[PDB]
């Protein structure tokens, strides 16, 4: 059974919930992000009609099969009618097609639903700048004062430094970089540029790749490892075993890897610089755990629901326990009351 907080009022519309099988009264299902929490339950065999992002359309017809006529993309900053209801679809400065959904409801409530989002100021000179939102349904992954990390910025300016500096002391180092879902594709493009090399990787990886619409994506990357000195992997394998291993694969070309593990926040975040961190070394393989978010840190949070004042905020993300439920609450009403709203 589909929760309240994935269903909109007033309309036939929900948003990602795809897990709980036919919904009751749901005459069309928004997907904001082909995430696998978000898209459970999707396939080839669903046959309703799956509103979303070009990209992500994309994604539902090569990745899960599902058929064309259930696929209906909608451009980006353009006022759309869906089953007669304005709605439009903006940036969330998450993952490659991810977005917001703005619903105009027939009796005057305006509803924002985030999706999963990195709340940024550029935010503030869209489409919300226009008119007033009554509901906020929100990506509350980091609504704590401690979780704190650099721009990506810093973190993707530190990659590209030690990965340069390593391989021009020994141009037989190989770098890896590990991934498990779509995003976070600067960290591994922005470190082969600076080495003058394609990203190799495995067909899989290359499928979904060529799905993501990013300019000149031929002359980045590729199938065939042999040419490549920046490789992807797995997540799982990004590891001394794993890493060990595939160096054996290599044919003696290197004698050395330089690993990337892009995270989200961890509780290294509260006393180190960006400046500051250091890797796991066993050997010849040394391994760096990097904060590169695709959520907004506490403090972009904050500031993106102050300047938005909605009347009523439902968060989307830590939603399973009481303690959860009131600390975030306790944070809404600081921010209404040192903003005034
Ligand atoms: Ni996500």
């Amino acid at each position: 059974t589909c929760p309240f907080y994935k269903k909109i009022p007033g309309t036939g519309f929900t948003v990602d919930a795809f897990q709980y099988g036919v919904v009751e009264g749901c005459t069309a299902y928004f997907l904001t992000h082909f995430h696998s929490d978000h898209y459970a339950g999707l396939s080839k065999h669903f046959t309703f009609p799956v509103y979303c992002s070009e990209i992500t359309g994309n994604l539902l017809k090569n990745k899960l099969h599902v058929q064309e006529q259930y696929i209906h993309p909608l451009p980006l900053d353009t006022e759309c009618i869906v089953n007669g209801v304005k709605v439009v679809l903006l940036d969330a400065n998450h993952c490659p097609g991810a977005v917001m959904i703005l619903f105009y409801l027939p009796n005057g409530t305006v509803i924002l639903h985030t999706g999963d989002f990195r709340a940024d100021p550029s935010m503030e000179r869209s489409l919300l700048a226009d008119q007033k939102v009554h509901m906020l349904y929100l990506d509350t992954t980091y609504c704590s004062p401690e979780y704190t990390f650099p721009s990506q910025q810093e973190v993707i300016r530190f990659a590209i430094n030690t990965a340069f500096e390593a391989v021009t002391l020994n141009p037989h180092a190989l770098v890896v970089c590990g991934t498990y879902s779509i995003g976070k594709e600067k960290v591994f493009l922005a470190i082969a540029d600076v080495l003058g090399s394609k990203v190799g990787m495995s067909q899989e990886k290359y499928k979904t790749l060529q799905c993501l619409n990013i300019p000149e994506i031929n002359s980045l990357i590729t199938t065939d490892m042999c040419s490549s000195l920046v490789h992807l992997l797995p997540m799982m394998q990004i590891n001394f075993k794993g890493l060990q291993s595939h160096l054996k694969k290599c044919g003696g070309k290197y004698n050395q890897i330089l690993a990337f593990r892009p995270t989200g926040w961890t509780h290294s975040n509260k006393f180190t610089r960006i400046a500051d961190v250091i890797p796991q070394t066993k050997g010849n393989i040394s391994i760096y755990g990097i904060p590169y978010s695709e959520h907004s840190s506490y403090l972009e949070m904050k500031r993106f629901v102050q300047w938005l004042k909605p009347q009523k905020i439902i968060p989307t993300v830590n939603v399973g326990t009481w303690k959860s439920r009131s600390t975030m609450e306790k944070y809404f009403r600081e921010w209404k009351l040192e903003a005034g709203y």
